[PDB]
C-alpha cells in the first residue's frame, strides 16, 4: 500500500514496505507570467515543484497548503496527479493509501480530501491519521509527548500507554513561513533586499543552511556586539556575495518569546510545559524524559540544549528531563506512517468503498 | 485450605499453614477513560488492584465494597478470579476456603457470596466467620473485648470465656474513607486540591505516613498555633512540594467526638464504654485490662495513650486498664483466620456440598 | 455602608440603600505592549476593565482572580482603588464594607483580604460573607438548597431553618472559563480561529448571546444533523460574518457529563442530588421544591427544564420538585448583600478596628 504525507511545504511518498520515502519535493505550484516569444511546446501551462523550483523566476509561486489548510483544491489535485502518474509510476486504483493531517483542522478538509480519493482516483481504501501519533511509531515508544513543527504549524500531543488526552492537544500557528519572513524583514537591515516569491526561496535556502539557536541569547548578542568574528559569507545565485553577521541567531530566537513576530501567545517551551500541566498529576513524571522532537523545523543545531535548559529552569526541580532528539527527524513522521501500514492488526481499520457509499465523506467521523 | 479476607479496602490471602499472607493488594477495579490513539493489546478492558493502583491516572477507580456492603458481585468475582488463578496459583475445586465478614450485614450478602463459591468455583467447602472472633485467635486469649476498625467500618464484640454476648455488639460506620475525605476537605485550607479517584490515593498515602494522635488535642492545638515547628514537607509525584501543618493530628481527632464529620453518634471510646455497660456487672472487671485494638486504622501513633487516658478518666476508679496493642495488627485478622483453619476439631464445621444441595443458600445459618 | 462583590469576572458595587448596584464592569486589567510612537499623557501605565474592554487589542489582558483565588494582590489593589476613588467618589473611611467570597477557599485569602481593607484604605469595619447565603436573603426564604455558579466556580449550600450543614457543601470547579475554552475549542471546527486575550472576549460575547441548553442533546443532535435550519449568523466587530450551527447547544451540554472537558467528576445534576443525599432524611422533602439558581452562568435559557428533568429522573418518585428561577439572577447575590447590611440586628456582627488591633487579620475566624 502507498503512504503519502501532504503535510505543509513538501510532499513525501513511497511504498509502505520501506524505510525511507522515494520522492521529496517542494509541492509548489507555478504558472507562467509572460506571453510566448518563441514558437514551441516548451511553455506548458503549468509546472509543479520539481520543475517549478528549477525554472523559478519566470514563474510565480503559490502554496496550495497554508497553515495546514488546503486553500485551492484544484492545485492539490494536480499535485497528487504528479505524485501518482509521474513520480511513483503507479496506478492508484491498485493500492490503498493513508494520509497525514494536522491534529485540529476544519472537518470539511477531511470530507473533500477523502471524496477526491474515492470519486476521482478510485482508490481501494483510505485512512487519515494525525502526524504526532505516527511520529511515535517511528521511535517505537508507547509513552511520550510529541512536538511537531512544520511549515506554518506546530502542535503537541501527550500520549500515555497509547492514550492521548484530547483536552491537552494544542495548536500554535507560529512555525515555518511565518518564521522565514522574519529573516526577510531583518535581512534588509544590512541592505540586501528580497521582495518576491521566486526570490523568497533563496532566503529560505539560506535559512536551511546557516542558522542556529544560542545557548544564551544575551551572551551571543554581547559577543557579536563586540568586534569578535562570528559572521559567515554566502554567495547568491548571481554570484553576489552576502555577509550575514549578528543575525544567524537573532532570527530563530523569535521562535521563543515570539513578540518579535507580534504574536502574544506562549512560545514553544511554554506550550510544552503548559500541555503537560493539563495532564493528570500522576502522568507528569512519565512525560518528562520523553519529549520527542519532530518535523524539519527542529533541525536547527542547538535546539536540544536550549530546550532542556529552559524546561529544567521552568519545571519543578528534582525531576529528570531527557529530550529524545534522534537524527533523521526530517523523515520521522513518514517512517512511522510506514510502520503502521505494515501491522496486520490495523488492516480492519481502513474505510472501505462500501462504507463511503452508505455514509459519504462524513464517515471519517466514524 | 485457603484463607481470604475480603475486608474493605484491601484483600489479604494465603495458606493457613503460614504466619503471614502471601499477597496483599488494594482490590480496586479500574477502567480506561479515553479512546485508543495507538494500536495494541496493552489496554485490557479491566485492571485489578495490583495493576490498577500502578497505572492510575488513565484509570478511574471504583471500590466494589463500600461500608462493608457488596455493591457489584461481578467485580468481586473478578477479584477472586485474579487471586485464585494468577496469584495463589490454585484450582478452587482442590481446597476449602473461609471468608471474613463484618458482624452485622444484610444476610443476602452471605447468601450470594457462598452461592458463588459452590455453584461456580466448585469449591469443596466453605465457612464464614466474623472478624473479631478471628482477632481473638491471634492473641490466643479466651476473654476480652475486640475493637476492629477498617476502611469504613468499626465494630466491637465482647467475648468472655470464649462466649460472645451478641446483644452487646455495636456498629459505628465512622472509620476509613469517611475519615480520609475529611483530610481532602481540610487540605484545601492550605490551597491544594484533590478531585479524582486516582488522586485520592495520594491523600491516602499521606494519611498512611504523616498522621498521629495528640496526647491532648487541646495542648497540641495550642502548641501548633504558636510559631513552634511541627510541620513536615511531603513531595508529590510530580515533584510539587506540600507542607502539612496543624493537620497531621486534626485529621484523626475527628475519629473522636465525630461532630467534625457532622455525625452525632458516639465515638470509638464511647462505644467501648457503652458496649461494656451492656455486659453484666460481674464481667466488667475482666473486660477492663483486656481491650484489644485491631485493624489498620488503629496504626496511628498515640492511639494507645489517648484511649487509655480517656477510658481511665471515664471508667470507675480502682479498676486496672491495659490496652493490648501488639504489632502486626494489619495482619491480625488473617492470622486468626490461619489459626482456626488448622485446629483439627474445626474440621467438622465446614459446610459441605451435600448441605448446600439439601438446604440451598440459607444453610449458611446452619 | 458599601457592598462590593469581587466575584470572578466582574466587580459589582454600590450603596446598601438600593435595589441594584450602580456599577458593573469586567475587572480585567490591561497593559500596553509596544513603545510609544506618539507624544502625550493619553497612555497611562494601566487600564481597568471599562477602558480595557474598549481599547482591547493594543492591550494584553490578565484576570486578577482565578477560581476565586487572588493571583496578584497588586492588581486587585488597582481594581479596588478604581472602584473607590474613580467610580463611587467615596472616602472609604466613611463607610463599613462587606465582601463576598466563595465557600471553600484558602484561609490566607481572608487574612490578606481584610488586611488590605484596614491597613491601606483605613475603612472603619469589614465582614466577609459567602455568596449563597446572601443569595437566600434576596429570595427571603429560610429553607432551601442554593446552587450558585459563576465565572470559574460552582458551589451549593443546603440551609434549613437558617442552618447550613457545612459537611454537605460541595465545590465543583467546572464553570466559567472552563466552559469558554470549550467554545474556543469547538468553534475551530468551522475554521475560525481565536488566539488572544483581547480576542477571547469576542468568543465570550458570542457565548453571551447565541447559546441555549437542549431538552435532549441526542434529539437536537439528530435534528441539526438533518437539513433543518437551526444556525444563526453573528457579525464580528470588523464585519466578518460567522455562521454557528449544530454547535449553539453542544457548548453548554458540557456543563453536564463534563467528560467533554476531560474532567471525570460528577456533573452539576449528580452533585446537586448527591449533596442532598448527605443531608438527613427528614430534611429532604423540604430541600426539594427549593432549589434556587443563582449567578450569571445560570442565565442560559433552558436550564430549568434540563435540571428538573434530571433531578426528577434521579430522585425517588412521588416527591415534588420545584426550581425557583426568578429574573434578576445576575443581581440576586448582591441584592441579598444589600439586605443583610440593612438589618439592624446584623449591625453588631462587623469586625471592629479594636478587634483587628488585638488579634490581627486572623480575627476573621473569630
Ligand atoms: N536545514 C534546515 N534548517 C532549518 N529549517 C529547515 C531545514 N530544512 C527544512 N527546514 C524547514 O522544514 C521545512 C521542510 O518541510 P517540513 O515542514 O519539515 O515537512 P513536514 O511538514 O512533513 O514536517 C522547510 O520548509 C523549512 O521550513
Ligand atoms: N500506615 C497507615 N496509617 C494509617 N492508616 C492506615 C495505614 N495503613 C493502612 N491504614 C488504614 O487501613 C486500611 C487498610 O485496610 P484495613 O482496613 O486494615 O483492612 P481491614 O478492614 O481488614 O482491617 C487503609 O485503607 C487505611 O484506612
Ligand atoms: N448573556 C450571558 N449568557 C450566558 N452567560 C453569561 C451572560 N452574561 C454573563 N454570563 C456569565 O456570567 C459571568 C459574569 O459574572 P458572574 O460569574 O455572574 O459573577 P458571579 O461570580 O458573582 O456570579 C460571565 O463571565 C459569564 O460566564
Amino acid at each position: 500500500a502507498l503512504v503519502v504525507d501532504n503535510g505543509s511545504g513538501m510532499c513525501k511518498a513511497g511504498f509502505a514496505g520501506d524505510d525511507a520515502p522515494r520522492a521529496v519535493f517542494p509541492s509548489i505550484v507555478g504558472r507562467p507570467r509572460h506571453q510566448g516569444v518563441m514558437v514551441g511546446m516548451g511553455q506548458k501551462d503549468s509546472y509543479v515543484g520539481d520543475e517549478a523550483q528549477s525554472k523559478r523566476g519566470i514563474l510565480t509561486l503559490k502554496y496550495p497548503i497554508e497553515h495546514g489548510i488546503v486553500t485551492n483544491w484544484d492545485d492539490m489535485e494536480k499535485i497528487w496527479h504528479h505524485t501518482f502518474y509521474n513520480e511513483l509510476r503507479v496506478a492508484p486504483e491498485e493500492h490503498p493509501v493513508l494520509l497525514t493531517e494536522a491534529p485540529l483542522n476544519p472537518k470539511a478538509n477531511r470530507e473533500k480530501m477523502t471524496q477526491i480519493m474515492f470519486e476521482t482516483f478510485n482508490t481501494p481504501a483510505m485512512y487519515v491519521a494525525i502526524q504526532a501519533v505516527l511520529s511515535l511509531y517511528a521511535s517505537g515508544r508507547t509513552t511520550g509527548i510529541v512536538m511537531d513543527s512544520g511549515d506554518g504549524v506546530t502542535h503537541t500531543v501527550p500520549i500515555y500507554e497509547g492514550y492521548a488526552l484530547p483536552h491537552a492537544i494544542l495548536r500554535l500557528d507560529l512555525a515555518g513561513r511565518d518564521l522565514t519572513d522574519y529573516l526577510m524583514k531583518i535581512l534588509t537591515e544590512r541592505g540586501y533586499s528580497f521582495t518576491t516569491t521566486a526570490e523568497r526561496e533563496i532566503v529560505r535556502d539560506i535559512k536551511e543552511k546557516l542558522c542556529y539557536v544560542a545557548l544564551d541569547f544575551e551572551q551571543e548578542m554581547a559577543t557579536a556586539a563586540s568586534s569578535s568574528s562570528l559572521e559567515k559569507s554566502y554567495e547568491l545565485p548571481d554570484g553576489q556575495v552576502i555577509t550575514i553577521g549578528n543575525e544567524r541567531f537573532r532570527c530563530p530566537e523569535a521562535l521563543f518569546q515570539p513578540s518579535f513576530l507580534g504574536m502574544e501567545s506562549c512560545g514553544i517551551h511554554e506550550t510544552t510545559f503548559n500541555s503537560i500541566m493539563k495532564c493528570d498529576v500522576d502522568i507528569r513524571k512519565d512525560l518528562y524524559a520523553n519529549t520527542v522532537l519532530s518535523g524539519g523545523t527542529t533541525m536547527y543545531p542547538g535546539i536540544a540544549d536550549r530546550m532542556q535548559k529552559e524546561i529544567t529552569a521552568l519545571a519543578p526541580s528534582t525531576m529528570k528531563i531527557k529530550i529524545i532528539a534522534p537524527p533523521e527527524r526530517k523523515y520521522s513522521v513518514w517512517i512511522g506512517g510506514s510502520i503502521l501500514a505494515s501491522l496486520s492488526t490495523f488492516q480492519q481499520m481502513w474505510i472501505s468503498k462500501q462504507e463511503y457509499d452508505e455514509s459519504g465523506p462524513s464517515i471519517v467521523h466514524r
